[PDB]
RNA sequence: AUUAAGACAUUCGUGAGUGAUUUAUUUCCAUGAAGUGGCGU
């Protein structure tokens, strides 16, 4: 599975949108894989990687192009999973 | 003219006197003002 964060931004780029960063979004876990398009045979298999760790609202992607940014809305697709926790619990003691 | 004639079962008289719709009864039981970070790789 590849994080939607990566067809999020793949998708704005697919229009006249352009985005802030020296780098291109990463692919793999190797080092240096900042890659725009996927490898070759087909595309990529893309989830929602980070609603495990908690569900978002909004993801803000911030365009190059100052005073303006793009918004991603999620939503539920068919209300049923309005909001989730964080699974991992941190404990100060002592 | 005949064991007959006359004669209101009537007068007076409060269904009234005493009496608390009162006693007992928790608007209470359950419920996280919470959830999430995002981008600048």
């Amino acid at each position: 599975y590849r994080w939607e964060k990566r067809k999020m931004k793949q998708l704005i780029k697919a229009r006249g949108y352009e985005l802030k960063g020296d780098h291109s979004p990463i692919s793999g876990i190797r080092e240096n894989d900042n890659s725009w398009n996927d490898p070759n045979p087909n595309g990529y298999n893309y989830a929602y990687i980070r609603a495990i760790l908690g569900l978002a609202e909004q993801y803000e992607f911030q365009l190059e192009t100052p005073y303006q940014k793009a918004i991603v809305k999620i939503k539920s697709a068919n209300n049923c999973i309005s909001r989730y926790k964080s699974p991992l619990l941190f404990k100060i003691i002592n």
